[PDB]
């Protein structure tokens, strides 16, 4: 007898614009407005050490803007052709909202409107959707991703101590992380990243090293070996009362497409050592046994598929091994690395394939696999926590959102604790069980 | 004979949490929900470097969480006499809901809720309000203020490179910045920060100079002198192809409290060189004269009023003389310096008095005696953006919101940049006219 106005979730507006992510580089918003008042906005992340299998970021190439990465052009796709094709259209049926983006763009890497600006606008309309259909982002993301009602806190894996490409240090390993796996409930998970977080920086002021910070939020201290990372972690774990490997575990980014040259990987500050793929495995085995490290993120080239196989073969039974660019949050490529004995996780990263809708088909495809899927940012982020909303909504289990510093990272974090404060159990912080081999 | 649900704008509840800021620390964040639907969220920024006379931030002292951080006793008083004494107001009247906070408290220094908790929600029940209203928060402030509709963008104040207590140097002046003044829109103003950010980062890889970032997204590279800092700042500006003094002016921070013992000011990286009050001006003044240095904040220690008599005489009409610490965004102290000639501008950080009235308060006070008002940032913050509304809505004309990376700093300039393009030239961009001095 009466239309309430949450039934009135047709498209009447969007708007793109450019603003500033958190390494001062611009990067697209997207606000989608609906007929009956709601309204989304987001935007997109941006990477700085990209698999070359992602989809395609639109910059402008205008060196007298933002030396060359300003986003107008993605920015009048969200406002002409795109704002064109979806007015009219039900912002409740996210899978027929992107499909009409990607059929529009047309090209296999969104490289026409760009993959920063079909992203912003896929999450902001599912965020108008959840305002017309009254709930938080995280319930109406469980209803797309066909698990309604489904929520886990997940065990964040946070940065702290940094190497590999632009760090002042002979540390080849890009990242290292501490997961608080003895934690009770995310908000405890938290806390005890800050307390760690909080006594690095002492022993590395003992140390005379240097604390000012990356775009993680973490430290790059001039070190000597990547073993010297492990262990000013393990003393920042201890000096904060917990126990390494029962409290904390460690994880690894070893983003090692970044060091590999004509078949080698190349460890520039471990004596310049030139190592095979069965070497290298070897070397990382050899780490997990002298250090607690539960999960190791691209420890090979994204193209050495026959490491990878191995390296799985050696690792895979303990040891969580995260495809990043090994995968780009890809289904046409996870599908085949899941035939082939390929890792046993996946680092979820909507940017790296443009929609909202096809990340939930990699998480759907990892977890028919029995993969974990650990829910990312990017270097570049914004003051956006739709990742947050997403690792719970598909009881992702695991999220890898930076150190505990900056609020492009910390937002995440409060985020959660908002969201764990309304769940409470009906969102369990499962702890070491999520990863991969325990 | 129907009334709105916009005039059901009374109070039914409040909720504190604790959530984190972007250094890791624990801080107040509350929520205001008015009878109508309406709600309201803002969170306490937190200082580093804080003067004696401030409000006094609450925090726990418990060693077993954040290292004695934790906000549970200033989150305790949002939830139980804070919210018991506010249901049922009217958050429209926000002197009304300020004055009931405040003499509730009943303290000078809010020394028994935590101005945290207090300014939490000063500024949370200031937000339902707006939206009660049907507005945005810069215009709902602007009539707050007595100055329905007018409004400024204001001109940035851009901290690049440090020094002081949080920097690893040899560099005393705190903070270094930039302020681009030949901006006509304060979307170009940010363009430029960031492009000259960006610069600065070359210049200081070229030199093997480090550049991780501390508090305020900017570089704490090791410089020999306060003078260096200037100079790779005026390398950046033309490697970017822009002209000092007249596309950008310069701005610094000594905050000098820190470096004042038996009252000389102690320079620890000119050689340990010690000077008198006096000596320390004729030190700025001769910066100024190498350099277009067109503001000083902080140039003595907070209980220098001679010297700062003294400053204000030597530099007072060519330079903008900027007191934080000086003057705490307080009334009673600002009065004080307008009589007795000190300074001729004051930094407005509503945590260091504790409402958003009293902060009006200090805005008009200073502008009435033909101060400038800089609406500022802490060097703890959070993805909160309400001193861009706040800037906007009084038009104070500057703002002092960091470097052009760290989502805790950018998440101001974005919405700076989604007031302009909603107001357009109904709030002008003034540039260098803004500032005390020109
Ligand atoms: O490889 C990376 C970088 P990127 O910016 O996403 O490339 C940061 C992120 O933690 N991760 O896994
Ligand atoms: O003196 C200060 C520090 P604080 O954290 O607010 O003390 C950072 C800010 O720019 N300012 O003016
Ligand atoms: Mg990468
Ligand atoms: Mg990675
Ligand atoms: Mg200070
Ligand atoms: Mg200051």
């Amino acid at each position: 007898q009466q239309m309430g106005r949450g039934s009135m979730s047709k498209i009447v507006k969007i708007i793109g614009r450019e603003i500033i992510d958190s390494r001062g580089n611009p990067t697209v918003e997207a606000e989608v407005h609906l007929e009956g008042g709601f309204v989304g906005m987001a935007a997109a992340p941006s990477g700085a050490s990209t698999g070359s299998r992602e989809a395609l970021e639109l910059r402008d190439g205008d060196k007298s803007r933002f030396l060359g990465k300003g986003v107008t052009k993605a920015v009048a796709a969200v406002n002409g052709p795109i704002a064109q094709a979806l007015i009219g259209k039900d912002a409740k049926d996210q899978a027929g909202i992107d499909k009409i983006m990607i059929d529009l763009d047309g090209t296999e890497n969104k490289s026409k409107f760009g993959a920063n600006a079909i992203l912003a606008v896929s999450l902001a309309n599912a965020k108008a959707a959840a305002a017309a259909k009254g709930m938080p982002l995280y319930e109406h993301i469980a209803e797309l991703n066909g698990t309604p009602g489904k929520y886990s806190m997940p065990v964040p894996m946070m940065n702290i101590i940094n190497g590999g490409e632009h760090a002042d240090n002979n540390v080849d390993i890009q990242e290292f992380m501490i997961q608080p796996v003895g934690a009770k409930t995310v908000k405890e998970a938290i806390r005890m990243g800050s307390e760690v977080f909080h006594h690095l920086a002492k022993v590395l002021k003992a140390k005379g090293m240097n604390t000012a910070v990356g775009d993680e939020g973490g430290y790059a201290p001039n070190l000597g070996s990547n073993a010297e990372a492990l262990a000013v972690i393990a003393e920042a774990v201890k000096a904060a009362g917990y126990e390494l490997g029962k409290d904390i575990t460690l994880a690894m980014d070893c983003a090692a497409s970044e060091f590999y040259k004509d078949g080698k990987y190349v460890l520039a500050g471990e004596g310049n050592k030139a190592f095979t793929s069965e070497e290298f495995t070897h070397f990382l085995e050899e780490l997990t046994k002298q250090y607690p490290i539960v999960s190791i993120e691209d420890g090979l080239d994204e193209s050495d598929w026959d490491g990878f196989a191995y390296q799985t073969k050696v690792l895979g039974d303990k040891i969580q091994l995260v495809g990043d660019d090994l995968f780009v949050t890809n289904t046409k490529i996870l599908k085949e690395g899941i035939e082939k004995g390929i890792a046993n996780s996946i680092l979820i990263k909507f940017n790296q394939i443009g929609s909202l809708t096809e990340t939930l088909a990699a998480i759907k495809m990892a977890k028919d696999a029995g993969y974990t899927a650990v829910i990312s940012h990017r270097s570049g982020e914004t003051e956006d926590a739709t990742i947050a909303d997403l690792a719970v909504g598909t009881a992702a289990g695991q999220i890898k959102t930076g150190s505990m510093s900056r609020s492009d990272r910390v937002a995440k974090y409060n985020q959660l604790i908002r969201i764990e404060e309304a769940l409470g159990e009906k969102a369990p912080y499962n702890g070491r069980k999520e990863i991969k081999g325990q």
